[PDB]
């Protein structure tokens, strides 16, 4: 099945889902000076106030945090969305070395990690509808450079190490991941897909222009983390990113000047 490796990696994964090759497909780069400020663009609304933490889970390609949305607790509106769009998960991508790790890339420049939170449109019940819609999903990417730490993020990496292999969770009740956000809500948007298989062409994305801080430390417990399950060769959980994709008939909308 498919993976990071060199064998089963994001290079191979056209040949079970060949959308991989598709008209929207995602990350790509961000060109700051080509993307178009649409003033008409509305802010971004984040209401987290009443999110649910459930469980974190290493699910193989990853860590995620998810959420009960089985009701109208933690939602993003306005941007460039129509309708109400409810928080399922978040997780994350990173590297191997603080240089690399990113999916989306800005003006060809790889940040250490990229945090995806994950919502579906209301419109379609639940996620597995709308993956199959155009506009079933809006995915929230913040960027995250090596430097001072992020206090918020670190419940998070202080559970990690039992999750360390593919198919542990854990209970991980009230989080709140209003401690995951950067100061300013300015945003880069576009048409695109999931990352990951089945790479659905499902995703309205938002990517905001500020990244958040985490230290070394903070990053290092990310990569202690097992592809693998236990009782498998160890190969630590790095480089789950997939790179950036061409824009073809695209163009990316700045809410900023
Ligand atoms: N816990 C849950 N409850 C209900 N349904 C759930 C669920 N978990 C998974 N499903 C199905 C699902 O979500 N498929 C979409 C998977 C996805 C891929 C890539 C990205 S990415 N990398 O583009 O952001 C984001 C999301
Ligand atoms: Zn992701």
């Amino acid at each position: 099945h498919w993976g990071y490796g060199k064998h089963n990696g994001p290079e191979h994964w056209h040949k079970d889902f060949p959308i991989a090759k598709g008209e929207r497909q995602s990350p790509v780069d961000i060109d700051t000076h080509t993307a178009k400020y649409d003033p008409s663009l509305k802010p971004l609304s984040v209401s987290y106030d009443q999110a649910t933490s459930l469980r974190i889970l290493n699910n193989g390609h990853s860590f995620q945090v998810t959420f009960d949305d089985s009701q109208d607790k933690a939602v993003l509106k306005g941007g460039p969305l129509d309708g109400t769009y409810r928080l399922l998960q978040f997780h994350f991508h990173w590297g191997s070395l603080d240089g690399q790790g990113s999916e989306h890339t800005v003006d060809k420049k790889k940040y250490a990690a990229e945090l995806h939170l994950v919502h579906w449109n209301t419109k379609y019940g639940d996620v597995g509808k709308a993956v199959q819609q155009p506009d079933g999903l809006a995915v929230l990417g913040i960027f995250l450079k090596v430097g001072s730490a992020k206090p918020g993020l670190q419940k998070v990496v202080d559970v990690l190490d039992s999750i360390k292999t593919e198919g542990k969770s854990a209970d991980f009740t009230n989080f709140d991941p209003r401690g995951l956000l950067p100061e300013s809500l300015d945003y880069w948007t576009y048409p695109g897909s999931l990352t990951t298989p089945p790479l659905a062409e499902c995703v309205t994305w938002i990517v905001l222009k500020e990244p958040i801080s985490v230290s070394s430390e903070q990053v290092l417990k990310f990569r202690k983390l097992n592809f693998n399950g236990e009782g498998e060769p160890e190969e630590l959980m790095v480089d789950n990113w997939r790179p950036a994709q061409p824009l073809k008939n695209r163009q990316i909308k700045a809410s900023f000047k």
